[PDB]
């Protein structure tokens, strides 16, 4: 007896009495994460090489198309694109999926772990399908998730349900349900955050930091990590619990991080798992967005450690 | 034309006029190498769940089996061993090995990347093998280099004539020369160190890291990372400049990597590419080992950035 | 645009306004298809051969196991089982399927194309299920078909509405729609039998033979092939255009072929393809089963080339 | 322990004391054949079917490349190729290399098994080479072998110390050693003929047909098998025994089958098993060429069958 995300998908659309619209969707997205998978590891390089005589590009068309041949979309927003895809009537569904491709395109080059990000609305409203349709905020996701392709291949679905986790089995091209129901990390021991903005650092995030390399309470200081590709952060955070933050600075005063398709979809699979992802005065899904590349700082993780740092945050308010 | 490392492993040997022994070695070793990657990856993981019909242990077996069955070795000094292996005489060669078959084996549940580190000397002081033969300084490297499992798989390989990295294409099993005589940006925009261990660092060390931050002259501080996984900071650092760091620390008074099978095969890749790797006193390649598990400080990277600590260390003392 | 084996199946059973019960079930048969594939290509040997330190037989647990877990079935039977397999009332579905998970098993050692052999019955009655409800003349067939590990990995589907192929593609473990509505050619160039029997063969067969290699029009006489394994045989005939048979003589008078996992599936697939199989006296569908492992003589192939034998075996008659 | 082809040609060349320019291009080959095989068993073929973003001129390109930079060869002669490819003086070695990049290729719509055939000779006529050079009996053969992409790649290597035959692991793209020092039955059951062509045999073919199917002693008749695939034939005939025969027909009065690429390394891989080879009047190996092209009748198998069949051809002289 074994899971596949193929009978999953299915046996959950089955208790939800879907029309099968959305299990197309998500049998869509498995797909063209197997397929984008299999260009980052770099399978028939040699051949590019001569053997017989854009990454981030060909993950957005494979997505864009493999999406679109579902038959279960009217709107995509997509990181690479300065506009909405508005999808050909002929193909038209009633869902609208932002996601980014590839996230951490810059460590690409440094073979760092990279991932894709996507979160599924159902379109609310009953005229022509425009942008306006992906400015819903997060909490009206009906699904969310991420593809992480580093050591190994892992899917992460969180819905109304619950968070799952599929592993890819790249021998058979099949996503196995290795975790099921996944809850967080009340408290963690790791904080992730870009330190070289200190410089840029508000007091509270200041002050945080300093609290966990110097505990007051001469408890263990929290180790460090922060990997460069937020789907390879978060994915930690997720499972070894602790705190990701990438408040604003300098770098944007609204931070750097895109609401749509990196913030929402990640912090919906935090609040799903049990944990908090807040820009420091509000709850990340509440936001109401205004742009379909609105960026947004986010904290995110551990209850207990995100609140720690939401007192301090009022301290300084 | 088209390169694999098959091909270019061979023909070195045959400029080198050698018997043909070390060539077998490093043709088992990439053998070894496709092998780990492979289960790093997960096929082959339904079975496990099921359908129907460790990871560090297993890698460590591969290596031993793989590099015993060559024919080349007489000594090998794992992590994973207490003692060093000695080759049975009837599949003894003149090569001694030091390697790390799953270095990072931390972030394995976490799917951070990981790595295979290794390092051969050449057995001189005829004698009956034993562990005084690996209990050489690193100056005394033949070859030397990693295999990084990190979004696509790499191996780079450093000896006396340059350090050259191969790609691996997993649809024919073969690596592919990407890269040839690669060497370092003089300096570097990013800096990489466990920032957690504040509390422990000396002074040479948190004057350095405060003017990455806070840079004297108004100039553009450093990006920091710190992914956990020396493979995967060191390969950074080699393709994109900068600096790694991990000095001794309370917890590690002699610092946490090991001089052998990490910091040696690191410090002989960096010092081919043409940047330093440092003790903070003195070189790690000149440092004569007195245990095979023996730990060493080690601070590495682009020459301008390395000296520059240099410097600060000359300053306090 | 790409048709993919599970966008299809899922379209079809929505089509068909099902319950979702057949297409768990079709979904379950192509993950136990690839993974019956990647067994066959031989990944993984290397282990078996001491890198780190039957067949059939798996064959058969992965198709019983994946069939199990699709919770669409009451009764399971193989080539390999005495009896039927009768589902656990846990995992009980309403349909029967019938199955050889690895035909050609003696052709396995020289390594010529093998392949597996299913059918589809819905259970018919309202009681304890049992071999009895297996027994069903092939017209019953809900669905049938092969996969064939050749020189590459192919389904082939028949249903109601027609007969599909798809391609596996094994990079991303997709099965891809190539071929849709196949038809068979009315007249081949190909005749196919073991003529290492024809010391053994009646009449009939004997004078059409005869009439191949030496065309009493004098037309061109027809090609000689006859692999040893009927999947390929028959999906060569399918294809190309042809005769496949294999009719009764010493080995016995009933033929070799079994019934039930053979010759219904590959009928039920040729008529759906316009062309015939029969026994020489009726048709292979209206055979009523008088026990699971049942064997039956079948001749197929093109229509005007199964005619034409018909009329030599009414001749004889 | 575990044995891998590069490891098996390294030692062997070693042993041979060659300067290792024939070990580089038996690399090069080893290397042409996994590619080969990925594309023949369509991985990627997803993306010819729009998922957005021949056969044997492609393994035509592989082979022709793969070996020219090798730096092991001067003359190359296809089966693609009209005239011989005369290598650059820049990357001329001394092999000559005879060639067939996929074998039965008339097969490949129908996906049976097909493969690459090899003959490797050295140029001794030290002179500008030239067609000339090929042109060489096959007695002259320093290694022949083919690769057979049937259920699984095998890679059958032939040389004066004997046959071997190497699996392919295509999880790690490596070539395991299966079988050592091969060596066919004296005596089989089975023989292999397109019998379509019944009415251009010669009465010594046609007496040993009916004296297969209708033995004098009543003993029990030979099975018949042909794929139409020579490789997949013949490497039936090598493993299990029996006899393969393309003689001369009015279609082909010098038989189908080329001498050089197809006929000599088939003949040499079965006289090194222990078989025989023969025109019918004279050996295959002993003919010397005088078109590149020349075809030649064939019959090859276990030595007691073979003899039987040259008995006969005595008789009726
Ligand atoms: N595969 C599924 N898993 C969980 N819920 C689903 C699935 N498919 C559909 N649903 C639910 O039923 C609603 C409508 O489904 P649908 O008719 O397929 O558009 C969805 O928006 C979810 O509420
Ligand atoms: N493939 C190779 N590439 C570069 N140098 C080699 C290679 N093989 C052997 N050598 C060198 O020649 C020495 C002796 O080689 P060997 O006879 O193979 O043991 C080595 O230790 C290196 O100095
Ligand atoms: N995927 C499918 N493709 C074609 N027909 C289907 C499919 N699924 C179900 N059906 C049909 O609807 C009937 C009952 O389906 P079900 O409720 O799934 O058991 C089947 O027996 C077929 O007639
Ligand atoms: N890998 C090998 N295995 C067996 N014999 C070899 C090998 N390499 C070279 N030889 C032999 O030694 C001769 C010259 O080799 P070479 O110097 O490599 O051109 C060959 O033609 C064969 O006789
Ligand atoms: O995909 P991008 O545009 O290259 O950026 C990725 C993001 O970049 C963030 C890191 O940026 P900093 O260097 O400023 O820390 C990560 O947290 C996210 O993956
Ligand atoms: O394989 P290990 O024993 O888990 O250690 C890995 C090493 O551990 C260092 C990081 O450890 P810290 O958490 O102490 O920084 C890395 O840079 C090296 O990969
Ligand atoms: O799977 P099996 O039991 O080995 O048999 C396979 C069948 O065996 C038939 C051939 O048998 P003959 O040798 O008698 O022709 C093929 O047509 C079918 O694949
Ligand atoms: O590659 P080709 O030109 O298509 O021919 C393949 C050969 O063709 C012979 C069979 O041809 P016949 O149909 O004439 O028997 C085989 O034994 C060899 O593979
Ligand atoms: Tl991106
Ligand atoms: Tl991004
Ligand atoms: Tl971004
Ligand atoms: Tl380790
Ligand atoms: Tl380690
Ligand atoms: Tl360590
Ligand atoms: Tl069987
Ligand atoms: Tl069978
Ligand atoms: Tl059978
Ligand atoms: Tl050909
Ligand atoms: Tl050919
Ligand atoms: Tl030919």
């Amino acid at each position: 007896n074994i899971v596949t995300l193929t009978r999953f998908v299915m046996e959950q659309g089955r208790k939800a009495r879907g029309t099968g619209e959305m299990t197309q969707l998500l049998n869509s997205l498995c797909t063209a994460v197997k397929a984008i998978s299999t260009a980052v590891r770099k399978a028939g390089i040699a051949h590019l090489y001569g053997i017989a005589g854009k990454l981030d590009v060909l993950s957005n068309d494979l997505v864009i198309n493999v999406l679109k041949s579902s038959f279960a979309t009217c709107v995509l927003v997509t990181e690479e694109d300065k506009n909405a895809i508005i999808v050909e009537p002929e193909k038209r569904g009633k869902y609208v999926v932002c996601f980014d491709p590839l996230d951490g395109s810059s460590n690409i080059d440094c073979l760092v772990s990279i991932g894709t990000i996507f979160g599924i609305y159902r379109k609310n409203s009953t005229d022509e399908p425009s942008e306006k349709d992906a400015l819903q905020p997060g909490r009206n996701l009906v699904a969310a998730g991420y593809a992480l392709y580093g050591s190994a291949t892992m899917l992460v679905l969180a819905m109304v349900n619950g968070v799952n986790c599929f592993m890819l089995d790249p021998a058979i091209g099949e996503f196995i349900l290795v975790d099921r129901n996944v809850k967080i990390k009340k408290k963690g021991s790791i904080y992730s955050i870009n330190e070289g903005y200190a410089k840029e650092f508000d007091p509270a995030i200041t002050e945080y930091i300093q609290r966990k390399k110097f505990p007051p309470d001469n408890s263990a200081p929290y180790g460090a990590r922060y990997v460069g590709s937020m789907v390879a952060d978060v994915h930690r955070t997720l499972v070894y619990g602790g705190i990701f933050m990438y408040p604003a600075n300098k770098k944007s005063p609204k931070g750097k991080l895109r609401l749509l398709y990196e913030c929402n979809p990640m912090a919906y699979v935090m609040e799903k798992a049990g944990g908090l992802a807040t820009t420091g005065k509000e709850a990340v899904l509440d936001i109401v967005p205004t742009d379909i590349h609105q960026r947004a700082p986010i904290i995110l993780g551990s209850p207990e450690d995100v609140t720690e740092l939401l007192e301090i945050y009022q301290k300084h308010a």
